[PDB]
């Protein structure tokens, strides 16, 4: 563990992403922007469920048939270095308390033993919220975390936004 919450970026796409978490932090959860149904069908878990493959799917799938919708799910990866993926769902369409309700969302994102993580920018699409909002509640929900936390996104615009807000 680190000796205070160290944070780390990258603007990227996600291979580039992965690569540099493989790379720096070794072994990592991977943050998917899930849906309840864990189905992967666009944005960021469409590209993660295409790096992490069928298996992946198939797992996801699995679970919500015998369990049903989910607000979080950590799986397997299938991929060395990728300790998990924690599939979080964020607020949803209509919701009330936004701030309060991403700050739970990227308290969702620690899983129990993982000290380093890869997150994005969570719930850019629900009517409300926009990135800073995300970003600020992302360091609400990590303060006094020891993790180390890599956050990316394609929008470099996203990451000058945590940058001045060091």
């Amino acid at each position: 563990k680190p000796k205070f919450l160290e944070y780390k970026t990258c603007v990227g796409d996600l291979t580039v992403v992965i690569a540099k978490a493989l790379d720096e932090f070794k072994e990592f959860c991977i943050v998917n922007a899930a849906n309840e149904h864990m189905t992967h069908g666009s944005g960021v878990a469409k590209a993660i469920a295409d790096f992490c493959g069928l298996d992946f799917v198939e797992y996801c799938e699995d679970y919500v048939k015998k369990h049903g919708p989910q607000q979080r799910l950590v799986t397997p990866s299938f991929v060395k270095g990728i300790q998990c993926v924690n599939n979080v769902v964020g607020p949803r369409h209509g919701d009330n308390n936004l701030h309060e309700k991403l700050v739970a969302a990227y308290k969702n994102v620690l899983v129990d033993g993982v000290v380093n993580y890869v997150v994005p920018v969570l719930s850019l699409g629900i009517f409300g919220v926009d990135f800073k909002m995300s970003i600020d509640a992302m360091r609400e929900a990590f303060e006094g975390c020891t993790i180390r936390v890599l956050l990316f996104s394609l929008s470099q615009e996203h990451i000058d936004y945590f940058d001045v807000t060091c």
